[PDB]
């Protein structure tokens, strides 16, 4: 399994590590698949580049 995560700009690397982590085991545990076979790709987005009903993170 591969695990993309958009996420806003603005957190600690701790946080994203436990993001990481958490996300992992949670498809391991799910699917019964080896914890090693798990990919997890952290993206994060900058706010004047994610937009929501048509208005920007950064506002
Ligand atoms: C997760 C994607 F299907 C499995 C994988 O990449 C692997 O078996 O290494």
């Amino acid at each position: 399994p591969i695990a993309q995560i958009h996420i806003l700009e603005g957190r600690s690397d701790e946080q994203k590590e436990t993001l990481i982590r958490e996300v992992s085991e949670a498809i391991s545990r799910s699917l019964d698949a080896p914890l090693t076979s798990v990919r997890v790709i952290i993206t994060e987005m900058a706010k004047g580049h994610f937009g929501i009903g048509g208005e920007l993170a950064s506002k």
